[PDB]
C-alpha cells in the first residue's frame, strides 16, 4: 500500500507517535517519505546481507528475523514481513522500541540526513489531525 501523506500521518497518530520520544510527528511522516516514499512493500537490501523493510525500512540485522542474515537479532520478535502489511502497527511498535535504544532517531541515517534540523511540521500541514 502507498499511503497518502495525511492519510499516514493520521495512522501514525492512532498509533501513538507523536510526541514518542519527544519526537513530533512531522519527524515519522518525514523519515517514512525518504525510507520508503510511503510504501509499506519497500524493501532494500544493507552491504551486510541485512534486509531493511517496509514503511520505516526497520533492518533484520537487529529488529525482525527474515531467515537470512546469520548472526542477527530479532529484538522486536516478528517476522520481516510483518513489516511489509497495509497496516502499519508492527511498524509503528517496532519503531517506538528503536527509538527508545539511547540513539534517538537518530536510528535512521535518513532521518539525520534529511529531517533533523528541517521544518518537519511542514510534513503534517494541512492534515485533519
Ligand atoms: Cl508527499
Ligand atoms: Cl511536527
Ligand atoms: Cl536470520
Ligand atoms: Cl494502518
Ligand atoms: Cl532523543
Ligand atoms: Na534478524
Amino acid at each position: 500500500k502507498v499511503f497518502g501523506r495525511c492519510e499516514l500521518a493520521a495512522a501514525m497518530k492512532r498509533h501513538g507517535l507523536d510526541n514518542y520520544r519527544g519526537y513530533s510527528l512531522g519527524n515519522w511522516v518525514c523519515v517514512a517519505k525518504f525510507e520508503s516514499n510511503f510504501n509499506t512493500q519497500a524493501t532494500n537490501r544493507n552491504t551486510d546481507g541485512s534486509t531493511d523493510y517496509g514503511i520505516l525500512q526497520i533492518n533484520s540485522r537487529w529488529w525482525c528475523n527474515d531467515g537470512r542474515t546469520p548472526g542477527s537479532r530479532n529484538l522486536c520478535n516478528i517476522p520481516c514481513s510483518a513489516l511489509l502489511s497495509s497496516d502499519i502497527t508492527a511498524s509503528v511498535n517496532c519503531a517506538k522500541k528503536i527509538v527508545s535504544d539511547g540513539n534517538g532517531m537518530n536510528a535512521w541515517v535518513a532521518w539525520r540526513n534529511r529531517c533533523k534540523g528541517t521544518d518537519v511540521q511542514a510534513w503534517i500541514r494541512g492534515c485533519r489531525l
